[PDB]
DNA sequence: AATAAAAGGAAGTGGG
DNA sequence: TCCCACTTCCTTTTAT
């Protein structure tokens, strides 16, 4: 299937869902939550994966929390703010 | 305070 | 079989 670094990034580079997710710097791959409407995001996500239960965005964020182990995405030191790394910012 | 976020271990699920 | 990439579940810590 998608991954979800990968699903987050194409919201972001086609403008769809800007009222849950946005750039904070796009040159430098950094992007934000809206702490109202990031559910809306994270339902969207489970939808698309076929999980059993709905998907809230405490359990995405556990899944983005893993990308820092390989890199991924990175958290940023900012409430609901991440990280593209480059090589991701690329394909 | 109070509370939303961040954290992370551990066993579970799909699908390749 | 095994491994991937999450998903589920829960308590504790940290940041606002």
């Amino acid at each position: 299937k998608i991954r979800l670094y990968q699903f987050l990034l194409d919201l972001l580079r086609s403008g769809d869902m800007k009222d849950s997710i946005w750039w904070v710097d796009k040159d430098k791959g950094t992007f934000q939550f809206s702490s109202k409407h990031k559910e809306a995001l994270a339902h969207r996500w489970g939808i698309q994966k076929g999980n059993r239960k709905k998907m809230t965005y405490q359990k995405m964020a556990r899944a983005l929390r893993n990308y820092g182990k390989t890199g991924e995405v990175k958290k940023v030191k900012k409430k609901l703010t991440y990280q593209f790394s480059g090589e991701v910012l690329g394909r």
